[PDB]
């Protein structure tokens, strides 16, 4: 969705005066035809008839001026009605996939003044935005509301599936007895669940000021997921791998590549062929995950107590001591490593 | 169901074409009668007045041509619109069990040519699809979709009940306390869960592409249910079970037989009468579920090691030399065996 | 609520034929008058004119029937339309709160033959049963369903607090370190709890066919609250109280009494004024709620454990011989009840 | 919102006989203007035309009145009906930001007489309230509802990460290895939380006796965090406060300024400058929390444990006897927060 109609359809979302409008318009099953242009002058030839109004836009007036046949005429910034009731008048020649005069009339318009028109049909409760050779049908606040509370629930149900996987990770991990099947499993549910929210985005932004809520729900629910994701990547990919790279891994599972699980792990350096191997491969994480979320030591020098004792393993055998003899890490760094990997190992296993 | 008319069905279903127009009808509340046939000709002598058509087929051509009383004549594959405003005369001597002309005629055509028809009055927004001597209803989504929302929610306590059972069985299995009825109780609680899936199932497939969320929720809620249900019947039935005969218990209890407690410790192996019996018959499990799903040996060399150490109270007692005379396991899986037990005891119990 | 009336409101509840008519009539927005006798001639008098038809009942015919004016007459057991488009004329004298001609002699007609009279008015979509003195307004499927998943959500967010509760009193219970206020605050919760339950019970039965899974997550989530209320009362009551005795307790705080904490520390035997006293008595759980849960020892039983050791604290501290002293105590309720305590003191304190 | 309102729009909240009128009113899509008035005979003025009744008013009565054009002209406590039919006359230089006659004269008579003045328009389904210079206007029950279960929702994910961020600070603050960071991600989760409940208060409020279930789950789900949250401040805060002054501090994060991390410490009493530092600043509960939430001390007491300890690791390796030392720790006292807090640790570390 190129972000110049992402643009456009700002003016319509909920929120507006301009989508108030068009609200009550469709309660009400009158019909709408509108074109947003800069300059009307320019514009004389494909506008014919009806009145020249040239005053302030409200939602009340447009409104108003819609019980009226034929289309109106406001500004694109929408603070002027310039005209109304009047008939639009595109090169007929135009190709057009739509059915009915208003529609077809709005999608050529678009087409060759490379202007907004907005068409709004008495048999229906939706509005088409037309831009360019674009079009952008926009749905009802109650119907994306829908889509969207179950979309929330199935990431909930994720959610908790992801949260049971990394649990019993967890404690693998403090044992040293993880297999690569226990990392992929994790990585393809945590690589779903960011798929459904990349997915239930465009109707996020669909509903405007009323999916606020929505957002707030995503925000909460996926919160870490992805820098925990990244952190996983790090400390089981077959070789060393910096941030960026992990992260790449991510987006790619995201969008682009299928998470299923050889896949997954072929991505991550092993060279697998049949699912049933993975419960085979013995792993060690190299402790970026707990270095960061939990000792809270930064990446940047995180990276330096692994290429020193290599995986976590190691660095839960390390004393204060030890551990100081790394570039960045002091008496408090050092202190808060082996006591929060300590603290775990002694309440998860 | 018979399959043959879910083919039908999935004309029909939300996402296709022809269900676009259907519902554009519905919300307009012209009425509608389509007649799918393969080769018009042989049909002419149902098939009366009209226009002759033989065009390509679109929503919008079905739902405009709607607008005209009688009959529209789609091929079986709806890409041609053969006929509209047609007179369908099927003989009126066939029986039937509809109300008014439209839904009669549709009935008699479908049971008289073998054919499908489809009916929408005016008085109402459901769909009746005829096939030969079958009627199938089907919903609008926002009805099935409350159904199915419903359902889910009822899903989510049934499998929170089922988590704290098998929770504390596992505390149980571990300390080699188990009794019957915590055996069945937990059995139940799976069987009844798994039924209500069963039961939803139809409104899932009657909501067609609208039913995707609905499917990944079902799926992240009953993922592992019915492989943890087969193994805990392979691990405590009265004797040993092959894995294909414990899956005919679970088929059985989620369609069959009704999950009482007596029938499901009864059809076990154990001679009850009272459910107050079974809070005094002392069982233990075999460890094919801990074998399987936390060891990760396949239930092929898991026969080995029950057939070895008979129970898992044997089996945690077993060394890393004892595990390995078994046929199968190696030094990897006999590790893995014993330290993902020794692991579980010190945990949960 | 009379069951006298109930019986007469399953005749118009979702699921039964009457209703499946007046929903479509609802929908069509045609009005209906349904007066339901036994013996049509006893009734001539306050029957005029309309049609006699004594035919079988079908919800089309009643449909059908209910386009003409005037009222229709059904047999009590809606097998029979006796009368269609008849004027029901009852003594116009005898008292109605009801607005309007259609509801003022359904009530009257009610009232004077102590037969069943439903009306359905066109400016509304609900039914209004008459049944002698009394008048049942059915509400629509979905306005119901809104209030029973709202108040099914509200539920759940007093059974998570109750479980914490729960949780929490269990560990001072194990540490023998419990306070009244404590036990009051989990009581109270609890009480709390079922009175929803108690309050949306009338909204369930409305629902007919269509409250199945509603009625299946109230079981999922109160499933065993009242016994686990009912031991909680045994083991903190002030003096001994039998179980009966705490049903009783259970039963008034639910419907009578309102759970405050004095009032539930007052009729659990306890002399307090201020809640602030609450903190500072100490109390010890008999262990009524153990043993009968967790050692599933029957309460008839347990009364005798109860009766020589005294307090859960006693009898964690018994053995396997001293327990058999008890009269009903083998050596497997001895061994249960000694280590289902000690496996419980192990893992939660 | 002044409460002055508040009072008026009790008058139309659901639940109330005139809101059922008004309803009623909305579905017929009939019009009404409600004038409200303490004695008729002063506004004679403004009153032209009509019919006088002077009668006991009912929701049926007014919904029959409301069929005719025209004002109805009620009592101000909606006791009596004065008049129906009448042509309210305000000046009609009076300003006014509505559209159509209906609603300037409701607007202007309100600002004219300092009265209420209800106007309800067939074009749309909400109910306008004109006071004085104020404006309401009331929604529909089944948006309001749609708006609160969604807040409710998002409410529900707030809580969950609450509680887990809260959990995690209590291993923390029993290990004595906190960090600002801890503190303040977890008081802007609360902080964050009761926001939300701020918001959508207006929204219960407007629900009238149809917002019970959601105050009901607000309960359930805010219950304690207000005393938790100052009490985090109190034991955190980098100086000694007063709960007073914490509630200050809380009551100011909800409304006020702004939850940000560098925010909430800085307020706290620590300069920092980049959030980067929070990791870095060692903290030590001063044991107010735990104290009287787990040892149940009230606060005036436990100032006095703190005064003397100072820190909760102090007080965790106090005696019985050092413990009553203090004044208003008896026996009881210092036994309850020695061993709740020995317990504490034996269980969370």
């Amino acid at each position: 969705v190129p972000q110049e109609l992402i643009e456009k359809i700002k003016l319509i979302s909920p929120g507006t005066e301009l989508r108030k409008a068009l609200d009550d318009i469709i309660n009400a099953n009158f019909g709408a035809l509108i074109f947003l242009v800069d300059d009307p002058k320019k514009y004389e030839d494909v506008i014919q008839g009806g009145f020249w109004l040239d005053t302030d836009f409200s939602a009340e007036k447009l409104y108003e001026l819609s019980k009226m046949d034929g289309a109106i005429v406001l500004s694109e910034d929408i603070t002027k009605i310039y005209y109304a009731n009047v008939h639009l008048v595109p090169d007929p020649t135009i190709p057009t996939g739509e059915t009915g005069t208003r529609h077809r009339t709005a999608e050529r318009l678009a087409k060759q003044t490379g202007k907004v028109v907005i068409a709004v049909s008495r048999r229906r409760n939706i509005i088409s935005l037309y831009y360019k050779n674009y079009k952008y049908v926009v749905n009802q606040v109650d119907f994306l509301i829908s889509k969207v509370t179950q979309a929330i629930s199935t990431l909930e149900k994720y959610k908790d599936n992801f949260n049971k996987l990394l649990s019993e990770l967890e404690v693998l991990e403090l044992e040293n007895r993880v297999t690569l099947a226990d990392v992929v499993r994790t990585l393809a549910k945590g690589f779903e669940l960011l798929r459904i929210v990349e997915e239930i985005r465009p109707y996020i932004v669909e509903l405007g000021e009323e999916g606020r809520l929505a957002r707030m729900q995503l925000r909460e629910l996926t919160e870490d997921v992805d820098d925990l994701l990244v952190l996983l990547i790090m400390d089981y990919s077959s070789e060393e791998v910096e941030e960026e790279t992990a992260q790449n891994i991510l987006q790619d599972f995201i969008t682009r590549r299928e998470p299923s699980p050889i896949s997954i792990s072929r991505v991550l350096g092993y060279d697998v062929q049949q699912a049933a191997q993975l419960d085979d491969v013995l792993v060690s994480a190299r402790g970026y995950r707990l270095l960061k979320t939990v000792a809270r030591i930064p990446l940047s020098i995180g990276y330096n107590v692994v290429r020193m004792f290599k995986t976590l393993d190691q660095i839960s055998k390390a004393s204060v001591e030890d551990l100081k003899k790394v570039e960045g890490i002091g008496e408090k760094r050092a202190r808060a490593i082996s006591e929060s990997i300590s603290s775990l190992k002694h309440r998860k296993t």
